[PDB]
């Protein structure tokens, strides 16, 4: 096998997509500020036993980039993925998400559960966790402080931009706990798929669509069915971007088995620090 | 007994109350406070010198005039510097809390002529803020609602819903004792908060003042050393602020410099440990 890329038009957007191996579909879905190539370590290993799927989310990379805030609601995201397992020939799928792929993830399997065969979650909180717990976790919105930063118009484009792309550069290296995580090489790459017409602001406006003060503060209780597929979250607990008050206590939301797996000594990017025992996790979950 | 009075000032309408006589003490109060916060040192103070705590521009009885831009620093610096004059003063002796402190440290920078002898409590060092916040993942993060404040209209909604709900829970976690304040001085600060204009006006301070182009500017920021005996006090349990912003003060004072630090006490040590605070303040300036 060698990996290929494709594009292919879902919901009305078109969408770029690397693919390796033969099997069950398994997507594996990218978060913030990543792209399909975040899963380099994975695809090879797990294309070995399925037909792995690795997309670039609405507005990234190779992907379409509508214009506006209301084109990256979590409803129409989710919509996508929908389209696109339906667009690659299949009923279903094994969906892995990381990030913003991972809040995807899990509003794809609480809405279409049909569509999800099994649902893993990398470092991504339930977002009816995030709705809830948020506002009354000062850990949480301290490390949020750029999520408010992420709402305002044109200077967050400009400030992570600028000087090619080094405040963001700057904001991933902090996050990981292992060093030279990204060679030379990987962050061209990136900024490659940084520089791509519209990508930063079509990335930040997950932020202002999804994570805006209103949905952070709403007093009006969330209406999201309970997940009802095999469930498994692995969870790097040195996240910067993530309190662990949001994983706890995932009971009232999961009526399905599920399991969490915690890698005590990885942050954010767990597929990234400890990349051979997640893919095994990831392996393990289906194939048992 | 403590006064209420309105004076014009730099074309505002500022309001203060005010006790004894003596010497000009200006004592500046911050967010989301007024003269109020003042409350256990002004009888004390009175005792020795002319206390003035105004309300700053926007806040409770004193004028609000609309639009962001009407919050820069350089403004409410020269507020005080008129309120001195207005005073029939020269100079005084500052004494600034939170915003009231950035304010104090700007007039005593660039107007030393205008200070006897500054105070600051629990405030950064407008170059050291502006310097060091961008490097400091902590303050970024405890800055999270300095961020928050910069959309418009959303953050006044959810401060002011339920009787300010919201903004008396961001006060009560920021003390290092709870049960602080008691059910009569939340229905004062609300009072206080409920003014027409006043949350607006007091979030444009961060709108003007610590909007992101200004927190991640490359540029360099010229700020005068400060010229006048300078005593910093600094409740450490500060969930604003970061020890990272107050190490090297020396750095800015080419002057005589102490500072006293409260390891027990947060953000509002005045009101934590009053009677230390008032020690403190009247020593250094009797001295």
């Amino acid at each position: 096998e060698m990996l290929k890329h494709e594009y292919v038009k879902v919901n009305g957007i078109k969408m770029h997509y690397v693919t390796q191996g033969k099997g069950k579909l398994l997507l594996l879905l990218h978060g913030f500020p990543d792209f399909w190539y975040v899963w380099r370590f994975q695809i090879p290993a797990l294309a070995k036993h399925f037909r792995v799927v690795a997309p670039d989310l609405r507005g990234y990379n190779e992907t379409d980039k509508p214009e506006g805030v209301e084109n990256y609601r979590l409803d129409l995201l989710a919509k996508d993925i929908l389209g696109l397992i339906k667009a690659l020939g299949e009923e279903h799928a094994v969906v892995v998400g990381h990030d913003w792929g991972g809040i995807i993830s899990w509003t794809l399997t609480a809405f279409n559960p049909q569509a999800v065969e099994k649902l893993v979650i990398l470092n991504a909180p339930h977002p009816k966790a995030y709705m809830t717990r948020t506002k009354n976790s000062l850990r949480q919105l301290q490390k949020s402080w750029y999520v408010f930063f992420f709402q305002v118009a044109n200077i967050p484009e400009k400030i992570l931009s600028r000087n090619e792309f080094a405040f963001l550069k700057n904001m991933l290296i902090q996050s990981f706990v292992r060093r030279d995580l990204l060679t030379e090489e990987d962050l061209r790459i990136y900024v490659d798929a940084w520089s791509k017409s519209g990508a930063l602001t079509s990335a930040l406006n997950y932020y202002r669509a999804n994570l805006n003060p209103d949905i952070i503060f709403s007093e009006k209780t969330v209406v999201f069915p309970k997940i009802k597929v095999p469930t498994l979250v692995i969870w790097g607990e040195k996240d910067v971007a993530i309190s662990k008050d949001l994983i706890v206590n995932m009971e009232d939301f999961i009526e399905a088995p599920y399991s969490i797996k915690y890698f005590p000594e990885c942050g954010h990017w767990v597929q990234l620090e400890e990349p051979e025992l997640v893919r095994k996790h990831i392996e393990e979950f289906i194939l048992k």
